[PDB]
């Protein structure tokens, strides 16, 4: 039992996805604790108009005032179901939604909508049905875990220079100013919580989320939400082609999932300056490659998770919050499926279960 791949299989019209609706939110602080509010939303804040144009140096900073957050501390779904858990009886959708949905990171699913175009990244995915509900916790291959402890120190670099990006384009305050003289502290998050539905399969998720735009005529989320990119300086068609193939994709699947708007991308010099600002309307970026012979179909992406979706519902008959369903793909090859019990893939904790069982 495995579930192909193959953009070939997955180009007929686009599903029914629902709008997403904002459900809250939580923020994780300096210290990486919970907070069930939005205390850590900044506010987008760009160059003014009449000013100079961009020149941020995104190496400002490292590594002197670069707080990474240990990447060995695993979470995988504890502060999202921490949210469900205090929200479960407030709920939408009327008696029985969440045991009709699939829980999971928006990171998760932007990587199945990726999956038919994605060359060089395998995944896998843990599931879990637990009163019904379907939980998607993702896994650390093997591979991707050597490539992490080897990841050379441009990445790391690179890694900073990307939430240092935020630092110059955001403020704490509405209509408040950048203050990029602090430090880069990578526990530090903003989290929407969202309801939608993919085909059949109604969905909850959370996604990190850069900015709210008080200047976005639109006050309402997650349609006042933006979110930030960065991207090298870019100067020959070909350039261009190649970034709207590939980068543009998953800027695409990443914002359209929580139905932010708004991609704003910082391009940057080699010399690590960002010198350049472009907004990429979420809606918009399929039209660089609608009638590209190389590009990528959102109706693809959108059919192939609804066909994972239907695929993962279908083999996870077990309800049991401690037998996992590993869903695991490398490019070239299908999903397939092998059958877990306890540790180490069980990813739903006792303080979830017992609280969800009383
Ligand atoms: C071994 C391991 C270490 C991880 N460490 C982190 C971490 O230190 N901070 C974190 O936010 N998530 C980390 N994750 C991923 C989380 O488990 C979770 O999937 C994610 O944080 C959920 O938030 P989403 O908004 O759904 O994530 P996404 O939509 O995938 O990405 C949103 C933002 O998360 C950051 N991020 C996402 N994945 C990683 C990653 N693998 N490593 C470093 N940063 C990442 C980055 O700022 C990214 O912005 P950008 O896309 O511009 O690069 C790690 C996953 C694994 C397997």
């Amino acid at each position: 039992p495995s579930l192909r791949t193959q953009p070939s299989l997955y180009s007929g019209p686009f599903p029914f996805y629902r709008r997403p609706s904002e459900l809250g939110c939580f923020s994780l602080d300096a210290q990486r604790q919970y907070h069930g509010d939005a205390r850590a939303l900044r506010y987008y804040s760009p160059p003014p108009i009449n000013g100079p144009g961009p020149d941020f140096d995104l190496r400002d900073g490292y590594p002197d005032r670069y707080q990474p957050r240990d990447e060995e501390v695993q979470e995988r779904l504890d502060h999202l179901l921490r949210w469900v858990l205090e929200h479960r009886n407030q709920l939408e959708g009327g008696p029985g939604w969440l045991a009709g949905a699939t829980v999971t990171w928006r990171g998760h699913l932007t990587k199945l909508l990726t999956t038919p175009y994605e060359r060089q990244e395998g995944w896998q995915l843990a599931a879990s049905r637990f009163q019904g509900t379907l939980y998607l916790s993702e896994v650390e291959t093997p591979a991707a875990r050597a490539q992490r402890l080897a990841r050379p120190p441009l990445l790391r670099e690179l890694m900073y220079m990307g939430y240092k990006f935020s630092q110059y384009m955001c403020a704490d305050k509405p209509g408040g100013s950048p203050d990029p003289s602090g430090e880069v502290n990578t526990n530090v998050a903003y989290c929407s919580v969202l309801r939608s539905r993919l085909g059949n399969h109604p969905l909850l998720f959370s996604g990190q989320v850069d900015c709210l735009n008080p200047q976005a005529p639109c006050t309402q989320p997650p349609s006042c939400y933006v979110q930030l990119k960065t991207s090298k300086e870019m100067h020959s068609p070909g350039q261009w082609r190649s970034f709207y193939r590939h980068k543009l994709l998953k800027w695409w699947a990443q914002s359209f999932l929580p139905g932010v708007p708004h991609v704003v991308a910082g391009f940057r010099n080699p010399e690590g300056f960002v010198c350049s600002l472009k907004t990429f309307p979420t809606m918009e970026m399929f039209e660089n490659v609608r009638n590209d012979r190389e590009g990528w179909n959102p109706s693809v992406c959108m059919n192939f998770c609804a066909a994972f979706l239907s695929f993962a519902q279908s083999t996870v008959v077990q309800d049991d919050p401690r037998l996992v369903h590993l869903f695991s793909w490398e490019p070239g090859g299908p999903v397939t499926v092998s059958v877990h019990r306890d540790a180490p893939y069980a990813f739903l904790p006792s303080w979830y279960v017992e609280t969800m069982t009383q």
